[PDB]
């Protein structure tokens, strides 16, 4: 009977996307824009 969790150091910030953390805020804003840049899947509509 063990929940077997962790949780034990704050950190600065995550990519909440995928959970990369970096040290400064502007670094990680310009790496989430690798989540940012996808085509949709077309004209698909009717
Ligand atoms: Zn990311």
């Amino acid at each position: 009977g063990s929940s077997g969790s962790s949780g034990t150091g704050e950190n600065p910030f995550i990519c909440s996307e995928c959970g990369k953390v970096f040290t400064h805020k502007t670094n990680l804003i310009i790496h989430q824009k690798i989540h940012t840049g996808e085509r949709p899947s077309g004209p698909s509509s009717g």
